[PDB]
């Protein structure tokens, strides 16, 4: 409808795949080369399905901060025959608050779904499904099962991936530029 949906649309059409693990179907954001992210609760193994194709996982790393606290981001390198568009220049360098964010989901159950979630708070600590977690963003939208891995963007920035909710608020793990240096 507007530049918010304009930005989200392009990230979705070129930088997302549908990932299936034993724990379900997730929106998976491709960041650069064969490197993508997914919520750690997807429990990525040695093999994953990417758009229903059997794919070997070459590496997978569940990120934690330097206090050894969960961040709920897993970085996956896929044995795929094609590279993602490099979107690392759209990642923020620091923890921040944001205005006017969109949460975008693409699965079998929710294809081409875009939700204007509005203001995003740097919430910080969250007890997420019993697991102490850091760098959580929060938005006041009643997000539901099947939105996990969903991409959170503002005009010009890719700021997080959806990892949970409480029925009234949704929670995303921050993406930071420093996660993807090489
Ligand atoms: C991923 O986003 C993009 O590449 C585009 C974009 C870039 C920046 C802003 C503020 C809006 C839209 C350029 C082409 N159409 C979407």
């Amino acid at each position: 409808m507007g530049p918010g949906f304009d930005f989200a649309q392009a990230i979705m059409k070129k930088n997302t795949v549908i990932a299936r693990t034993e724990k379900g179907e997730f929106t998976m954001l491709g960041v650069y080369d064969r490197v993508a992210v997914i919520p750690t609760h997807a429990s990525v193994g040695e093999i994953i399905y990417i758009n229903d194709v059997e794919t070997r996982v070459l590496d997978a790393c569940a990120l934690r901060d330097l206090t050894d606290t969960n961040l709920e981001i897993t970085i996956v390198k896929l044995d795929r025959n094609q590279k993602f568009r490099d979107i690392r220049h759209f990642l923020p360098r620091c923890e921040d608050d944001y205005n006017d964010a969109v949460l975008s989901v693409h699965t079998s159950k929710f294809p081409n779904m875009y939700i204007p979630v509005g203001q995003v708070t740097n919430y910080g600590f969250l007890n997420l499904g019993g697991t102490p977690t850091h760098r959580i963003l929060m938005y006041n939208f009643p997000t539901r099962a099947g939105q996990c891995g969903g991409v959170v963007t503002t005009t010009g920035k890719v700021i997080g991936i959806h990892v949970g909710g409480n029925g009234a608020q949704g929670f995303a793990a921050m993406l930071l530029h420093s996660y993807f240096t090489d």
